[PDB]
């Protein structure tokens, strides 16, 4: 019941809150398992995640080669198709 | 060296637009922040959603999740707000 309470009040949360200034304290909570938290802060929408890859992009560039290395072993462990193409195997 | 630090990053650029239409930035941002390349703050800023239709879809979705898991996933919730959306906290305990 404490859950229909909050119903009133759900477009307001649903406008305010940023959800990934609070899933790493839920999920420290295990209230959000890694499928949970998957599904909240992925980014069905091209348009938004070709920005925010972009963003991400542009931070790691300003950690020079580091970053660089980096990015290219995140890519072989979950891209593995998209780190063969912009490596050349 | 056809890669090194001054270069490297400016040979991607042929594949920028693959690479910010094929990853999902979620999937690896915990990983770039174990291999210390992204602090806190640079994830913070790759994951937040400054369109407001987007932000609230995704609220909701985790109000959803969150509800499934009964008292528990309240109360964490609501010492979410306390801490990070004080004013909102206020707001839904009538204070
Ligand atoms: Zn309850």
């Amino acid at each position: 019941e404490c859950w229909s309470v909050l119903e009133g009040f759900r477009v307001t949360l649903t406008s305010v809150i940023d959800p990934s200034r609070i899933t790493p304290y839920l999920r420290q909570c295990k209230v959000l398992n890694p499928d949970d938290e998957e599904q909240v802060l992925s980014d069905p929408n091209l348009v938004i995640r070709k920005r925010k890859v972009g963003v991400l992009l542009d931070i790691l560039q300003r950690t020079g080669h580091k970053g660089y290395v980096a990015f290219l072993e995140s890519l072989e462990l979950y891209y593995p198709q998209l780190y063969k193409k912009v490596t050349g195997k």
